[PDB]
């Protein structure tokens, strides 16, 4: 049995001082980066005076020098033009130009006009406005595109197709095949450029596509060195390559698989450059690439094999903090390889999607600068360096901002031969300027142009984007066309501007370091870079430490440690690797738990809420402090990965820190503890689940009995080790570890006040059956918080972009083992895209590694038991022998020590063929027809579970149809769904999958006290109608008090609350409060109903009341308004599913309807009970919390490649 | 107290032109623009001298036909065939025409159940525009229900396609 | 101005959105009031024609 953890991260070589001092800045404080950058960039007075003179000259001849013109002929609308520009593409995509004009003739221009024509619509979006959105709307582009139709006919769709033939086929790809572009460059390769060619390409997803991506290379290097012909590497024309275009898992934890199957492709394509003497060059993407680039280029750079060519590139990226770093380690490399590398500074085009990631993982800073004249200042610094070591690299300054280009050219002074350095542009873009440099006539400086080339719909999209910056105004582009910006603006030179501000390298002022993302209100749990050396070597050590501790759970009582029988704790992906030592709690002591906590209850609540807050905050110190060691911990208890293992300590970090805050926000003496709270928690999230259920139940003021699930006690006991570190008693706070008898004790014991429960929804009916039978000392039920399961989907259209979708699914279906109540489980295929998903999806599949988790490399880690996987495989052998096709990775051997389940994707018929939530790592897909997504839908609520789903689509008519039809706790639009976050994504769902109120929510504390508090942002100005009607009916037939309580219940309710929660950037994060549905009503008295019915409909609910009630005779004659919503049921359960009920009568009635309500088929219902006395003296008798659901919405703004406001 | 049957007062005259609201309160302009019935709503101002393509202008019911004057309706019911105005569309679905068509593609009538889907997509319900006008000023103009409407078919098609046209 | 501004806003959404298949009714009476005896007569009036329609 290999020693745990004894592989985790090793790196590709130990690290020398010069990769050290690269780790070391990969984060370093902005205001530590720049002075030094000040200080390298600094020139000499004249110099800065001569290059703001050739500056202003450039940029001079750039506004002394399509659709435009075109939106002005016609006088469009932005729309107008948008829309006509994605007719034009899709005319386009008809290749028979005579069938292609006679459509426009007899049927477009008439009034005529599988997907939307507005799929691409954000392009031509930024085309048109230089405005970026994520989603496009369709209706609005429906009707500016018939509108111009009709106005304008087939003149304007013609010049629209030549408009778009013009830019697609001309200004925004060199060539549509390398042939092509190759043909199309020799105009200005006559001029003095050169070229280096895209063959667009990147981010493979599965084999195939990296192998469609290497033959498109290696053909193209045929053909550009064919096309050299002997030109060599510097007046000739180059290749760039994507590493991430060349192996579906180029990552930092694929380390292995990237040195030994993505290296030797890339040793092909340059020994292929090394024959005709081509420069081939490695793009730069995301930062957490950068330093797993090094090890390629270094392996290929000490290569004999590649000796005698110096074509290989490299780029570097000046807006990141390593950069210089960088920088030194190349040129030492190159001096050790005696090749001269060819190094492209750029700025860099990641940089909102590395704000958003960075914010996402909670990393200690940015792996950029954050404000734009920092990258300027970096660029010039790090010229400098590539300025003083010509004699060893070749440096390309690839830049478009004339500023930066004069400081440069300035910087190098007068000698200049080609093959010195060179300048670089991009096609479509560049030429504006660089016809101003390149020539004897000009400042005679050679330029490359980077060429794309291909017809890539996708990458071309994405091209757009980063060709003009996104939209973004601080860019040179976008300021050179702003007639606002004056050319003094333009060429203020950013080292002297920098060098003057108050505070050199201040952060932007307007981006929230990730630990700052919720302001004042708390402080956003820290994660780990699991790209950083520096940190996978520390996180190895405490891993292996962790893994050598001899951990225990003990029943731990008020009265100390309690004796029990004792088992071992296994690791679930290798059986041989014991972790722990359990011992459990027999029945009579957890009946004696529950006295205890009874007893010791008043002392609990007597410590005033800031003061148990700060316990929360206390244990979240200790758990941020101890996060490696817990970590260890977690991957083997509960067969999770690391970064699984990290997202589950900052969730219970997170949960600590809400409700510590929620509680300074809101709780006072008169917000009661329910008293003694049974907190039941599962295996799948072990730490943060359990975690939160009992910060939440501790700081509201309730002593806890804390039951972890029997297969994860061990990290369970951790937790409650240092919420007792951080100051909660052991009276308030008591483990009990065991099975489901022992919860089973808890929930009986007569002194339970509340049960919270995270588990299976029949586990949570077996619990809701035996609290029926008890009431609390004021006559309530006793309250129970159940999140059950989910039968998650995730809708994807044909505008949804595949590459994005597959990421998604893979990831939300199969993350943990597919052991997340919010992972996905059925995902919709738009029938005219399916199979192509499909494709990708079972490719995707197959890069995945499973094993034991205690490997940075593994993706998948086993699922928790043997008994959990022989029941996941019995519904995978069911499925298959129905003949459903099914796909599996095949597993290797060793994991045959532990329980594992392979990813598996089965294809179904109908929705209707998965009849349970399988927890497994199993996903279902079905396909649809565009007509039949409103049935899909109900198909989707049909399963009567609500827990999470998603949405992947571009097109605003069809989110707006699907979010307000689906009837899910938790939506996602073009991301993920999973991996909820506290206070963001407020996290619970409805029907069968649960009661509600949302954990890390506004309305959780509020469930465990018995009179709830006003929850921070809770109210809403929107009064229900039908409420309304109601009330007025009240006074009609003389009930006046009634109708003053029903006006009070239309203000008092929350029902229309519409907020945006703080969160990342490129992400907007909504919660609303909505009606939950049919709320059963179960009156006594007239009286008594009408206040029911008023709580009901102030809240926008509909009502079934029971009609044994006898009060028939109480609604008549009501306004058709009111009525609608009314319904009389006598057999309840043949009347549901309903969504909450209300109770009125005597402790006994209550009592006796209390269990009725239990055997109802279906949902477990928030029940509410009153006294027909409690309903006259109390205005809160019914809470008007419990009779509204919870939305959260999580949209990926950043979706549509590009972040406009940022 | 009276609040709701003032405003149900108001309506009751069978006019909808002109109405105005002086309140400092969200609560009370949120409850009271949401249950009366004009075509030209004014907060905390006077209700008169609606300016052309700020306030168009004109009511319901007694107060006339619509559309309204000065807004952007206005020309397509002076033609044979109306156009598309600017900015005139929605990306609000009505749920009942949806059920509608779900229920029609039930009984396999597809060519009507692909109508009412083409008039859900068609409808501009839900429009919710800010005009320019002045500072200090917002002025708002938004497409809704117009209430109930009399079906007069001939056909079963015929009232197939007058439904769907009404519930989209 | 309010004349005015109802003949420039007809006109604008003219331009905005008439083309040939927008055809006219035909001759328009238009009715109008004695206490706004420019604004909504110049208001009818401008709309009907500009749609294409005589005016009476
Ligand atoms: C030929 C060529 C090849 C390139 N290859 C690559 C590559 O392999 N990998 C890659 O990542 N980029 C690459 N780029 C760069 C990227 O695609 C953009 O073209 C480049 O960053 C624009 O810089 P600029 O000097 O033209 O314009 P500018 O307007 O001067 O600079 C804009 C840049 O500033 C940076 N920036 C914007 N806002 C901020 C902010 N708030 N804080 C900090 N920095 C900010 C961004 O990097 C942005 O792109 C290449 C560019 C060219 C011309
Ligand atoms: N909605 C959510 O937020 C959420 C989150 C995580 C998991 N879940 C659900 O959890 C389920 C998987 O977790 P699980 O396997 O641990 O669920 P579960 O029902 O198996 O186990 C949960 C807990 O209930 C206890 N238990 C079992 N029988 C009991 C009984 N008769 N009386 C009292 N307690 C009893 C167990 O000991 C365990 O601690 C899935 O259905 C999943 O969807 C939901
Ligand atoms: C827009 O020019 C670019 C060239 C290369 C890359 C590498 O991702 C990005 C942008």
């Amino acid at each position: 049995a290999p020693a745990p953890f004894a592989d985790f991260a090793p790196p590709v070589r130990p690290q020398s001082t010069l990769r050290r001092a690269i780790t070391a800045a990969y984060r370093r404080p902005e205001t530590e980066c720049l002075p030094p950058l000040v200080e390298a960039a600094t020139q000499s007075k004249e110099i800065r005076d001569a290059a703001a003179s050739t500056a202003r000259k450039l940029i001079e001849a750039l506004r002394g020098k399509g659709v435009e013109g075109l939106v002005q002929e016609y006088s469009l609308s932005s729309q107008e033009g948008v829309a006509l520009m994605c007719l034009a593409e899709a005319l386009l995509r008809i290749p028979d130009t005579a069938t292609r004009d006679a459509l426009i003739r007899d049927k477009i221009a008439d009034g005529n006009w599988s997907r939307s024509l507005f799929v691409n619509a954000a392009t031509w979006g930024l085309v048109v406005t230089g405005k970026l959105t994520s989603t496009v709307n369709d209706r609005s582009l429906a009707a500016a595109l018939t509108r111009l139709i009709s106005r304008c006919g087939e003149p304007v769709i013609r010049r629209g197709v030549d408009m778009a033939m013009r830019m697609m086929g001309e200004q925004f790809v060199t060539g549509e095949t390398i042939r092509e572009a190759l043909k199309r460059s020799k105009e200005l390769e006559e001029k003095g450029f050169s070229y280096s060619y895209d063959m667009l390409g990147e981010a493979a997803t599965t084999a195939a596509d990296a192998e469609r991506y290497y033959r498109d290379y290696e053909s193209a290097i045929h053909a550009i060195g064919k096309a050299s012909a002997g030109r060599g590497i510097y007046e000739g024309p180059g290749i760039s390559i994507k590493l991430s275009a060349l192996h579906p898992r180029y990552s930092r934890a694929q380390a292995a698989r990237v040195m030994g199957e993505l290296l030797p492709r890339v040793k092909a394509l340059a020994l292929l450059a090394k024959n005709y003497d081509i420069g081939l060059n490695i793009d730069a993407e995301e930062a957490d690439r950068l330093e797993l680039s090094l090890d390629l280029l270094e392996v290929l750079c000490l290569d004999g094999d590649l000796s005698g060519w110096n074509g290989m590139g490299f780029v570097v990226q000046a807006y990141g903090k390593r950069c210089p770093f960088v920088l030194d380690f190349i040129i030492d490399l190159a001096r050790r390889s005696g090749r001269r590398i060819m190094v492209r500074l750029v700025k860099g085009a990641y940089w909102d999607a590395e704000i958003k990631r960075a914010q996402l993982d909670g990393l200690a800073d940015f792996p950029v600068f954050t404000r734009k004249i920092h990258t300027d200042v970096s660029y010039i610094a790090c010229a400098a360096k590539l300025l003083a070591a010509t004699d060893v690299v070749f440096p390309q300054f690839a830049t478009h901002n004339a500023q930066t280009l004069a400081a440069i050219y300035h910087m190098a002074g007068k000698d200049f031969h080609v093959g010195k350095y060179e300048f670089q542009c991009l096609h479509g873009m560049g030429e504006p300027l660089y016809e101003e440099v390149v020539g004897r006539g000009k400042l005679d400086r050679p330029c490359r142009i980077y060429a794309p080339v291909g017809t890539h719909e996708t990458l071309l999209a994405y091209l757009v984007r980063r060709l003009l910056e996104n939209g973004a105004n601080s860019s040179f582009v976008h300021r050179i066309n702003d007639p606002k910006v004056s050319i003094d603006e333009l060429i203020a030179d950013p080292v002297e501007v920098v060098r003057a501000m108050p505070v050199v390298g201040a952060k932007h002022d307007r981006i929230a370091l990730p630990a700052e993302l919720f302001g004042d209100a708390r402080t956003n749990s820290a994660g780990l870079d699991l790209s950083n050396e520096e940190t996978l070597a520390s996180l190895t050590e405490a891993l292996r430490e962790s893994a050598a501790m001899k951990w225990t759970a003990l029943p731990q009582l008020a009265t100390g440690p309690a004796a029990g029988e004792t088992r071992t704790v296994l690791n679930p992906g290798d059986h041989r690797d014991v972790v722990g030592s359990v011992t459990e709690t027999s029945e009579e002591d957890a009946r004696r738990a529950v006295r205890l906590a009874a007893d010791a209850a008043p002392d609990w609540a007597a410590v005033p809420p800031s003061e148990r807050a700060a316990c929360l905050d206390r244990a979240a110190e200790l758990m941020q402090a101890r996060m490696p060691t817990l970590l260890g911990l977690i991957i083997r208890e509960a067969g999770k990965s690391a970064l699984n293992a990290i997202a589950e300590v900052r969730e219970a970090i997170d949960f600590l820190r809400y409700y510590a805050e929620q509680t300074r926000r809101t709780l006072g003496p008169g917000h009661g503890p329910l008293g003694p709270i049974v907190c039941i928690s599962p295996w799948n999230f072990p730490l943060a689940i359990f975690t939160g259920q009992i910060a939440a139940a501790l700081v509201a003021g309730n002593p806890v009995l804390a039951k972890p699930a029997e297969e994860t006690p061990l990290i369970a006991a951790e937790g409650v080790r240092i919420l007792r570190e951080a100051g909660i008693p052991a009276s308030a706070l008591q483990l009990l570890p065991g099975d489901g008898r022992v919860g089973a004790a808890l929930v009986a014991a007569a002194e339970t006040a509340g049960v919270m429960f995270t588990g299976s929804t029949e586990v949570a009916r077996l619990i809701q059956a035996q609290l029926a039978d008890r009431l609390s000392p004021a006559g309530r039920p006793i309250p129970l918080i159940a999140e059950t399961g989910g039968q998650n989907a995730m809708i994807v259209d044909s505008s949804a972009l595949a590459e994005q979708v597959v990421g998604d699914v893979i990831t939300s279906a199969f993350d943990s083992a597919g052991q997340r109540c919010s992972a996905l489980r059925v995902l919709c295929l738009q029938e005219d895209v399916a199979d192509r998903i499909l494709t990708m999806l079972k490719g995707a599949l197959h890069e995945l590694h499973i094993g034991r988790t205690d490997r940075l490399s593994v993706d998948v880690g086993p699922v928790i038991t043997s008994e959990a996987k022989d029941n996941i495989e019995k519904h995978i052998e069911r499925m298959r022998g129905l003949g459903r096709k099914v796909e599996q990775i095949g597993l290797a051997s060793e994991t045959g020590v532990g329980t594992f389940v392979p990813p598996t994707i089965i294809e179904l018929e109908k929705l209707s063929d998965l009849q349970r939530e399988v927890f497994g790592p199993v996903l279902h897909v079905i396909r649809y027809r565009r007509d039949d997504l409103d049935r899909l839908v109900d198909d989707v609520n049909a399963t009567g579970y609500g827990l999470t789903f998603g949405l992947h689509t571009r097109l605003d008519e069809t989110i707006a149809h699907v979010t307000s039809r689906i009837k899910a706790g938790n939506l996602y639009i073009n991301r993920n769904i999973i991996g909820a976050v506290v206070g963001v994504q407020p996290f619970g769902g409805r029907g069968l999958s649960g009661t509600g109120p949302k954990a890390g929510g506004p309305l959780y504390l509020g469930r465990l006290v018995t009179t709830a508090p006003v929850p921070p942002q809770h109210s809403s100005v929107h009064t229900d109608p039908v409420l309304l009607d109601f009330a007025k009916w009240l006074d009609g037939k003389g009930a006046r008090a009634e109708a003053e309580a029903a006006r009070n219940a239309g203000s008092s309710s929350a029902l229309g609350l519409d907020l945006e929660l703080p969160g990342p950037v490129g992400e907007r994060n909504l919660y609303t409060l909505h009606a939950r549905g049919r709320i059963l009503l179960v009156p006594a008295t007239e009286s008594g109903l009408y206040h029911q019915l008023a709580a009901a409909l102030a809240t926008g609910n509909s009502v079934a009341i029971d009609a044994a009630s006898g009060l028939q005779a109480s609604l008549k004659n009501l306004p058709q308004t009111v009525g609608l919503r009314v319904s009389w049921s006598k057999d309840w359960a043949a009347d549901g599913p309903f969504a909450g009920a209300l109770v009125e009568g005597d402790a006994e009635r209550i009592r006796a309807v209390n269990k009725a309500i239990a055997a109802l088929p279906g949902p477990l219902l928030l029940v509410q009970a009153a006294s027909s006395g409690e309903i006259a003296r109390n205005p809160d008798a019914y809470c008007l919390n419990w009779l509204v659901e919870e939305v959260s919405a999580s949209i990926n703004t950043a979706a549509a490649g590009g972040n406009a406001s940022l």
